[PDB]
């Protein structure tokens, strides 16, 4: 009845976006080098540590090599195509301008393609949360609509303390939900990270909420 194809789209939603997070940490550990180049020259040059540019040209320079970083933030974009948010796409064309721009030794245009690629990959998480929004609002359920509202919104506040660890977080727990297996509520980082434990306890409210749908699909 009601529901099934609310629970089909997302389904194959969170299905079509399993690698999501590890394609985000793909272009973190490819490129986090390049961006520290960066910004270590910057803070070095910025106190007369004196100057070696050649560092931010040659970040500049792997960041700008055969369009990878732009092509690989284009293929998350297309992964979450039918739920993507305008706040991704203007920032991913935003920073391949920018990036086409970036000239040698223009070191202002550095810390600022550095500062764009920090806030791009984060949207990349946050447009993850977005599509989940979107589908999980279509539901006809109190519960598991405002189960997703708090779920959507401890997501967001887990990404501002970290992009990266929490979008994993979201990929996994929304992955075990709709796999049917048990969400796990225990730290996986151990309360290193803060935002955590209220993410995983909208997250096992949202459990709940679902599992009382799917028991009306039975």
């Amino acid at each position: 009845r009601l529901n099934q194809r609310n629970i089909n789209e997302l389904k194959i939603f969170v299905e079509k976006a399993k690698y999501y997070s590890i394609k985000l940490d793909a272009i973190y550990s490819e490129y986090t080098g390049a961006y520290n180049d960066i910004m270590t020259y910057i803070m070095t040059y910025s106190e007369g540590t004196s100057s070696d540019k050649s560092k931010v040209n040659q970040a500049i320079s792997i960041l700008k090599k055969d369009n990878k970083i732009v092509n690989k933030f284009k293929e998350l974009e297309k992964i979450i195509e039918e739920y993507k948010p305008m706040f991704l796409s203007k920032l991913i064309d935003d920073f391949a301008i920018e990036l086409d721009q970036a000239v040698d030794n223009d070191v202002s245009n550095a810390r600022h393609v550095a500062d764009s690629y920090e806030k791009l990959r984060k949207s990349v998480a946050l447009a993850y949360i977005e599509s989940f929004d979107v589908i999980s609002s279509k539901f006809v359920d109190s519960k598991f609509v405002e189960a997703s509202k708090k779920f959507v919104n401890k997501a967001k506040e887990f990404v501002e303390e970290n992009d990266l660890i929490a979008l994993k977080c979201i990929v996994k727990t929304i992955g075990d939900m709709v796999n049917d297996r048990e969400i796990n509520s225990r730290s996986r980082y151990n309360n290193f990270y803060k935002k955590e434990a209220d993410f995983l306890g909208a997250a096992v409210e949202l459990e709940g909420a679902y599992k009382a749908i799917k028991q009306t699909l039975l």
